[PDB]
């Protein structure tokens, strides 16, 4: 679940890191 939720997040995370910053913390 955490592994599946990790990739799922990396999907939006990668598509949600253009305007605003986002690196782990």
């Amino acid at each position: 679940m955490d592994k599946v939720q990790y990739l799922t997040r990396s999907a939006i995370r990668r598509a949600s890191t253009i305007e605003m910053p986002q690196q782990a913390c």
